[PDB]
């Protein structure tokens, strides 16, 4: 913790930064759609279910002009094995997640959440 970081806070540079990082951890789990706005989406796949099932939803992350300040765009271009309710719960869930995290850098933090979602509603299904 910097002594002061009060006030003033850059957007540019937070999402720039962070960005650097998401390349290291996600060299093949991210892909940049576009720059300016600097646009991406992220690849999340849930683990081996009861019947070795896997789900995944294309994410795509945009930076607007009030981030972290304000929650960024969160939408769903792509998914796989789920139905427009278990995509819905995936939605609802990062509202309050983000609405938490409003103030910083909230992509990975994001991720996280919905990561676990998945490995939640992919192994429910073992249920049917």
């Amino acid at each position: 913790g910097s002594s002061g970081s009060s006030g003033m806070t850059d957007y540019g540079e937070e999402q720039r930064n962070e960005l650097e990082a998401l390349e290291s951890i996600y060299p093949d789990s991210f892909t940049v759609l576009s720059e300016n706005p600097p646009s991406f989406t992220i690849t999340v796949t849930s683990e081996a279910g009861e019947n070795d099932e896997t789900v995944q939803t294309t994410l795509k992350f945009t930076y607007s002009e009030k981030y972290p300040d304000e929650a960024p765009l969160y939408e769903i271009f792509s998914q796989e094995n789920l139905e427009d309710n278990d995509v819905s719960d995936i939605l609802k869930l990062l509202a309050l997640q983000a609405e938490e995290n409003l103030g910083m850098v909230m992509i990975f933090t994001l991720v996280t959440a919905v990561q676990e979602k998945l490995n939640e509603i992919v192994d429910q299904i073992k249920t049917r």
